[PDB]
């Protein structure tokens, strides 16, 4: 009897996993999993929401990532009588269980949430996170906006560390434009990028034309790992599988 709008691909996938599929009426553009979600109306991008697009779906509940913007839109939706449930957005392996908890509590499925958490925790524990001497550079890019490198306090940094690797970029937080000297000094062994990042550059071969990139170990061997954006950076249920693959890629080298 509820009508749920879910915002954040991590959140949507969790809500489906807890059995709420029948009640989900719309989602945001970052929500493409499971495949059923793709058939639902799309209310806008998580970071550029508008109230009308959500209210048009006549929701009773909005399950929304803390990463959603603008915050004013959430306030407007709550004022309209919709139950707005914020889901934690911390980009850490500990955070996934808190996300499951938040959604399970809202859906009155605490028991199923506890089981999903137990499973996630065991899958995460099984990934080898012991340090490996491999440096990874993550590049974030847009359709025409300057390509950037991720430093600390980013989702990409957290994933690299959780797989036992080292971020090639050190000493700054969030993102900085790529420079030839900084990229060369960072000397990454592996280039990590999302599918949308490749789309913005046009092709994978354009990665190797970025500043300094051809003059790094990664560039010398065109060593790369391209991952779906929400799987790589979203900190959802598939986080252990992504970490296991990142670990394997670092090991094979
Ligand atoms: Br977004
Ligand atoms: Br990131
Ligand atoms: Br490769």
């Amino acid at each position: 009897a509820e009508r749920i709008v879910t915002i954040g691909g991590d959140v949507t996938e969790i809500a489906y996993a807890l059995g709420a599929g029948d009640e989900i009426v719309a989602r945001d553009s970052t929500s493409q999993q499971p495949q059923a979600a793709q058939k639902l109306p799309d209310v806008g991008y998580m970071r550029t929401l508008n109230a009308e697009g959500i209210l048009a779906m006549k929701p009773t509940m909005l399950l929304v990532s803390e990463l959603a913007q603008p915050s004013l839109v959430l306030t407007q939706i709550a004022s309209s009588g919709v139950n707005v449930v914020t889901v934690p957005g911390q980009t850490t392996p500990e955070s996934v269980a808190m996300k499951i908890n938040a959604v399970a509590t809202a859906l009155h499925q605490t028991e199923k949430g506890q089981k999903l958490i137990e499973d996630y925790q065991q899958r995460l524990a099984a990934v080898n996170k012991t340090p490996l001497p491999v440096k990874v550079l993550f590049v974030m890019s847009h359709g025409g906006l300057t390509p950037m490198a991720a430093g600390q306090n980013t989702a990409a940094d957290a994933m690299i560390r959780a797989a036992g690797g080292s971020n090639a970029m050190q000493g700054f937080s969030r993102y900085r434009p790529l420079s030839q000297e900084g990229v060369i000094a960072s000397a990454p062994d592996l280039l990590l990028i999302t599918t949308d990042g490749v789309k913005a550059l046009g092709s994978s071969e354009n990665i190797w034309k970025l500043p300094g990139m051809a003059l790094t170990p990664a560039g010398k061997h065109k060593r790369l790992l391209v991952v779906d954006d929400m799987a790589l950076l979203g900190f959802g249920l598939e986080t252990p599988q992504v970490l296991a693959q990142l670990r394997e890629k670092m090991e094979q080298m």
